[PDB]
């Protein structure tokens, strides 16, 4: 369980994400495709998307960052206590999206990167370390709901 002050460097750096949902959102999923390709595929939406200028151009995308980014923040304000907000998450990524967990630790690592670059003098390594920690959890509690329906994997 992170700390009450390990949810406050966590949410700390959430607050200014918060100050350009849709900027944050871009680059994470900008990162996310070029990174890993694979993961690009699984958007029939944005599949027809082959270079960096391309998708920094297209407003859909970026409409799914600030969707993407919205839920996770409602996540994370709950310091843990996220059942309710999780459960449809992991329903709707294992059962309709069919997203292995493997790639929500892409995506993570992403955020990561991304809260680096533009908020480094709120992200030093112990707020990195409490982040990391927060999507572990996120991760540890959608997996243990994939094993449940079948998809752990
Ligand atoms: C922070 C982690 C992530 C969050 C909070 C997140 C959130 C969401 C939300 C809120 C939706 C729309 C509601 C729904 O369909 O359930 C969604 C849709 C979707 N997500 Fe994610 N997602 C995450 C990770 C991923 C990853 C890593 C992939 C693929 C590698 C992915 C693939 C999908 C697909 C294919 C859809 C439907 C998109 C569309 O066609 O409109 N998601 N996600």
């Amino acid at each position: 369980v992170l700390s009450e002050g390990e949810w406050q460097l966590v949410l700390h750096v959430w607050a200014k994400v918060e100050a350009d949902v849709a900027g944050h959102g871009q680059d994470i999923l900008i990162r996310l495709f070029k990174s890993h390709p694979e993961t690009l595929e699984k958007f029939d939406r944005f599949k027809h998307l082959k270079t960096e200028a391309e998708m920094k151009a297209s407003e859909d995308l970026k409409k799914h960052g600030v969707t993407v980014l919205t839920a996770l923040g409602a996540i994370l304000k709950k310091k843990g206590h996220h059942e309710a907000e999780l459960k449809p998450l992991a329903q709707s990524h294992a059962t309709k999206h069919k997203i292995p967990i493997k790639y929500l630790e892409f995506i993570s690592e992403a955020i990561i990167h991304v809260l680096h670059s533009r908020h480094p003098g709120d992200f030093g390594a112990d707020a990195q370390g409490a982040m990391n920690k927060a999507l572990e959890l996120f991760r540890k509690d959608i997996a243990a709901k994939y094993k449940e329906l079948g998809y752990q994997g």
